[PDB]
């Protein structure tokens, strides 16, 4: 009957995690920002010590790209000191930790994209700020299972699957960019892949991802194939979308990691967005 505790519980991940760990396996300890500040050390060993748990999903995180441009001490507080406090925290009780990282983390120029060998090179701040954050997880913990991922979207919370749908409906053509490719990934078959790596001790870094490469504008109209929603969608460039922190032009990953570990590969963003749609009827 292990403890898992989640850091961010009310984001994106935490929320939906939260809900597909299996509770007849694992007590589940979700905490929010109030309950569980990350730059706070002395809190982060308190709870860390009472519980005492076998695993730390680590969640928590300034995603505010745009903005960490402005407020870079901030993303560094939260992403690289947040991390390794709780990283701290899990070597002094022996815990498994998952660090959730982003594909931020390289130059994102290359379109067959970066295995988890190659030496990251971040973009922008929020890159910066957790690769940093990475980095005080190597040092100061050794149970450890990195998972970067990327365009990951869920069920709760504000996403760019939710805006089409919103904006659609009273839009006759709606214009999204084109020319920054990608993977959707959908939070569930995120989950469905943390799960199967906390019951082993297979640490290293992870790039989880659903399969396949895409792009807004690609992405854009397939959810509105799956909605049934008859709107036309326009391709702009970045430079006309006015963006204050610098998206990479192919964020993809190779997934060596799961496959080199006898994992399945993910699925298809394609097929990740299906299940989206089902689920959230
Ligand atoms: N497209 C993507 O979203 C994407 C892409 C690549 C990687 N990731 C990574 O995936 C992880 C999952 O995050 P998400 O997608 O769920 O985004 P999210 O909804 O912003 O989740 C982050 C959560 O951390 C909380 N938080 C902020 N400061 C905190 C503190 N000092 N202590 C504890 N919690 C704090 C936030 O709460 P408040 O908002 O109330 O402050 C928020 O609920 C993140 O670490 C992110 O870096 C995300």
């Amino acid at each position: 009957k292990e403890r898992v505790i989640i850091t961010g519980a009310n984001g994106q991940l935490g929320k939906q995690l939260q809900e597909e760990l299996n509770p007849e396996e694992y007590d589940i300890y979700p905490f929010d920002k109030k309950l569980l500040d990350i730059t706070n050390i002395s809190q982060v060993q308190q709870v860390v010590q009472e519980i005492r748990p076998h695993i730390i999903i680590h969640c928590a995180a300034y995603t505010k790209v745009d903005q960490a441009e402005k407020e870079r001490d901030l993303a560094y507080v939260i992403n690289a000191i947040g991390a390794r406090n709780v990283a701290v925290a899990s070597q002094l009780v022996g815990a498994k930790l998952v660090y959730i990282s982003t594909d931020y983390v390289f130059q994102g120029d290359r379109p067959e994209g970066y295995d988890e060998f190659h030496n990251p090179a971040p973009i922008n701040i929020y890159g910066a700020s957790k690769y940093a954050g990475e980095q005080f997880v190597k040092e100061l913990h050794n149970k450890y299972f990195i998972v970067r991922t990327s365009w990951l979207y869920g069920k709760y919370g504000n996403n760019f699957v939710k805006t089409m749908i919103r904006l659609g409906k009273e839009r006759e053509e709606i214009s999204v960019v084109a020319d920054q490719i990608g993977s959707p990934t959908y939070v569930a078959d995120l989950n469905v892949m943390i799960n199967k790596l906390i019951h082993t001790s297979l640490y290293g870094t992870y790039h989880v991802s659903n399969t396949g490469s895409c792009s807004w504008f690609e992405f854009a109209k397939k959810i509105f194939s799956y909605a049934n929603m008859k709107v036309n969608v326009l391709p702009v460039s970045t430079e006309e979308f006015g963006a204050a922190a610098a998206r990479p032009k192919y964020s993809i990953f190779q997934h060596n990691m799961l496959r080199l570990n006898g994992f399945l590969q993910m699925p298809s963003w394609e097929e990740g967005l299906e299940r989206f749609f089902i689920e959230t009827k």
